[PDB]
């Protein structure tokens, strides 16, 4: 059964899909059971079909994107922007509100615009992966390097766009976002920062520009269809050197979070930003689950050890990343083995050290660190057949009793709705993101069931404890913003008013972040 | 007769003020000529007067702040915030709008809330200054600094809230603001980030929170009343050193600039925020200027070299600080003797080798440079009776011709206008603020309305160049906003309808940034 528009009947639909193709061609509207399939959740949550999208439109211009928004105003169709769309443990390039249209700008809205030697930076459209650009900067032999999340099929934009984070020193992707063109609700074109300057050679280089600052609101956002990002780039450095540190036990959290936040918070010795990876974590990149245990529960104590035992890892495996000349490198891990090497049982591995199969993430992080993108994370989904990850993805206080909790919190619900948790600590300078990856049989609708359940308990006990999200799924959006309900949700208002000013027809993506226009408010969608 | 706010009677106003003074008290509410002679512009801009607040509020509370602005609400009265009211240079506490109220939340909302050592920030109310934060860290032997700006008199919210600027690397203030409260302009009170998540710690530990990013919508705004702002707050490193670097030629900018850029770029070899500041600057810092000439119109070249000579400084003085263990601030230092050295008639000094008069302004950046708030930049005030100055700030890429560009242009205008023009480019990575500081007698209006004339064509010209201002006077905002023209002042446009859908009634701060709400629009104020 054919999906469609809330409120839009088949042949108002046809009508517009054959306005769309006035606007971008024939061959860059998608409209087809066969060829939707695509553009579902790869990794469904819930028994129930959810997020279905009715139509698929690729623009190859700002232009096209502004047609389209106008066309979709005059019919009142809903329109989910995204990137490439590979937003793969939140809902994939799958819309919140089912019988939205996707607006694929990453297709044909793919060209690299500027990659500035001098000044550092790229400006971007938001087709352009991290491949694309690392090709790119690999081609023309520059000294500039990218930094990336785990998996680089991504687009520079679309993960900058939902906050995402890599690795290097510039892991923050918004904090380095500089300059954007978006397409606001009812077709505006606006530039923010120097971009509002006619003439400005500034877009990439000074953020601000003047008055109110507005780049943060199209974050996380159903305020516009952003056509141009610019991003700074680091300077590649002239040297650098990986290393692990496992530790044997579950217990060792906390000293390993006290004991890493003073080589952090400045930046030195600890200069990318590390990440702490459960033995689940390390063992999904390289095994299958059934090596260590069959049996549809938790994975007994014993098969644990011979995980750790078999691989050569800790339960925490911390990996991080040192830049610079030789003798600065030295002399920072000197300093990050000293201070780890008080907990016992700990041990150091450089990334020249390790060749064994335990050593895959190890030299995984190291790409990743050095901005190399990578697919070798996408082995993690054959932990299990059919696997599927959703991202459960709590802010962490940088202190070992709170990151102890959140883990026991998260483990003790794993343990109950029988998935196995995989962590990794994302450490910033004074928080870390606890990304909590449970992966699972998408083709089990009990399973499917049982993560949304879980995760929707987690959320909610998270909040109860003070804890709250930085991003999330489409399943738990509404839900995820239901905490941040200070001052009897003041916050979520604030938004609201801002959606239906900016967005009187409630055309962009209804309920990202859990927020809805004033056409969608009290429903069950 | 009795600024009132427009569209307001004596009999009305006088109600709206009464119900002022039943929420604060009857002392905290400032209504006379006399009273109100101190809210003035200090340095005013223009002939004829403008600026003039009809009244002062303080509130002790952010309940109070809420009451107030409801009660600004019914009357129709407008509302300027202010910190402390020390914007100098760009109005002072004076509002855009003659007849507003001013909201001087600093005079009593002036606590520190919390300094957290572990994580490194501080939460603050309004009123705190960088003066009181200093006092502060100091009385409790703390490991952490604070940024400031020249002077130390204004308020840490206060000017980040203006995306004002300081010189240690935590000298974008903006990028270290983590978490913020603010009443909305009808009232209702909000928090941003993981503070909008009750009982969270992480207010101040990660800025984002869950959905669309608002802080910056408060920035350089007439959005709301800030009542509490979060920043970061660096470690104290374990050694530090200044530097001055004179260079003889006004010629010299383009080289200074080119061979900076690559030693900034990294944040390494210049780890702090490089000022480049001319011989006017740093001459009116410590003379007068009938020392050096006591004629007509601009200075003439003997009279410049005599300043350069008596001071030993040259037309262009680099200064910076570098901060770590001491054998990396000996290296980092020889790097930077090495790349300027390039350019002929450099002179090299740090802190502990000059003493003189001259030394006197590489001893304040010593401070500042150091997180030690000072106030001898109140000296160039004297540089002339009744002095007063204004800021006219383009931002400039980190490229010798285009700063060369600029300051010729500059310096066109300000001899034709006979305004002596001391600049001070403050060097971000990737972008200057290039403040061009005119320095005028404040009592004579012809000297004011040439200002005035100078500034506008200024703002004029700079955008027919490509050139944008990051931050202006009150006389100017609407000027500058018409520059941000791209796309048929799209920016402007988006600015407008967010503050018509969250202030209906026009109370916050008309005007500011050139954003009138639609009560205002087209009347010339
Ligand atoms: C399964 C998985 C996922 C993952 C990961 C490891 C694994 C095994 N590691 C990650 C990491 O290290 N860091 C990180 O940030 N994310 C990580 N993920 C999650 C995910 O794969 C990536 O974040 C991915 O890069 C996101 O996908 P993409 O880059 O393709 O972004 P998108 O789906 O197009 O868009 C994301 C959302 O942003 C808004 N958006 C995007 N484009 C626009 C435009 N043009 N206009 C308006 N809004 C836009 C939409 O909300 C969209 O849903
Ligand atoms: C004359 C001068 C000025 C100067 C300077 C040197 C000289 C000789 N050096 C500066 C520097 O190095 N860096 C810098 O950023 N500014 C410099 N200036 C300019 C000025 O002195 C300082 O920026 C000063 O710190 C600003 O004044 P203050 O800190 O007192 O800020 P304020 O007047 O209260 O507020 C400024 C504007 O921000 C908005 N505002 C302020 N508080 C609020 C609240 N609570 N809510 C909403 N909006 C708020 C208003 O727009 C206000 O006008
Ligand atoms: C799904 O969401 C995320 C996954 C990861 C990385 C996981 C390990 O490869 C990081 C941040 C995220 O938000
Ligand atoms: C008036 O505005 C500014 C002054 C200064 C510094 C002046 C030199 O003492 C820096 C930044 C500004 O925005």
């Amino acid at each position: 059964t054919r999906t469609l528009p809330p409120g839009v009947s088949d042949e108002r639909f046809d009508a517009a899909l054959q306005r769309f193709r006035d606007v971008v061609g024939d061959k860059w509207v998608l409209s087809t059971a066969d060829e939707l399939e695509a553009f579902r959740d790869p990794y469904p949550v819930g028994a129930a079909e959810a997020n279905l999208p009715s139509a698929v439109v690729s623009p190859e211009s700002t232009e096209q994107v502004q047609d389209i928004v106008r066309i979709a105003n005059e019919y009142g169709i809903p329109l989910s922007p995204v990137s490439t769309g590979k937003n793969n443990g939140y809902g994939g390039a799958a819309p919140r509100l089912s019988g939205s249209v996707i607006v694929k700008t990453g297709e044909r809205m793919n060209r690299i615009l500027e990659v500035n030697e001098k000044y550092g930076y790229a400006l971007l459209e938001p087709g352009v992966t991290y491949f694309d650009l690392y090709e790119y900067l690999q081609s023309h032999d520059s000294g500039l390097m990218l930094d990336c999340p785990d998996l680089g099929w991504g687009s520079v934009v679309g993960n900058t766009l939902d906050r995402g984070v890599g690795y290097t020193p510039y892991g923050d992707h918004f904090m380095w976002q500089t300059g954007l063109e978006v397409v606001l609700p009812q077709g505006e074109v606006m530039r923010t920062g120097m971009g509002a300057l006619p003439g400005s050679d500034a877009w990439q280089l000074f953020p601000y520009g003047f008055g109110p600052f507005p780049d943060g609101m199209f974050t996380q956002s159903n305020l516009g269809i952003v056509t141009k990002m610019g991003i700074a780039l680091m300077q590649r450095p002239p040297a650098s050197q990986s290393f692990l540190i496992t530790f044997d036990k579950e217990e060792d959290l906390e000293q390993i979070v006290d004991i890493m936040l003073p080589l952090r918070i400045n930046m030195a010795p600890l200069q990318n930003v590390p990440v702490l990876r459960n033995i689940f974590m390390d063992a999904a990149a390289v095994s299958k689950r059934t090596e260590w245990f069959d049996g549809d529960g938790p994975m007994p104590a014993e098969a644990i050890e011979r995980m750790k035992k078999d691989l050569d890892l800790g339960f925490w495996n911390f990996y991080g990343t040192l830049y610079g000349p030789p003798p600065l490198i030295e002399m920072y891990y000197g300093m990050i083995k000293e201070a780890f090497g008080k907990i016992p049982g700990a041990r150091f591995f450089t990334h020249e050290e390790r060749d064994d199969r335990g050593g895959h993430v190890l030299q995984d992080r190291h790409k990743i660190n050095n901005g190399i993108p990578s697919l070798d994370e996408l082995q993690l989904l054959d932990w299990v057949p059919n696997g599927g990850h959703i991202g459960f993805s709590p802010v962490s206080a940088p202190d070992g009793r709170e990151a102890m909790k959140q883990f026991e919190m998260v483990r003790n619900r794993a343990n109950e709705y029988n998935k196995d948790y995989a962590a990794q600590f994302i450490i910033g300078l004074r928080e870390m993101h606890h990304v909590c990856l449970f992966i699972y049989d998408t083709a089990i609708p009990e399973a499917r069931e049982e993560i949304l359940q879980m995760t929707k308990v987690l959320v909610r006990e998270a909040a109860e404890a003070g804890y709250g999200e930085y991003r999330t799924h489409n399943a738990l959006m509404d839900d995820v913003m239901a905490t941040f309900n200070w001052g009897d949700g003041a916050l979520l208002k604030f938004h609201e008013k801002i959606k239906d000013a900016l967005d009187p027809n409630g055309i962009i993506a209804p309920g990202k972040s859990g927020i809805w226009s004033q056409r969608f408010r009290g429903q069950n969608l």
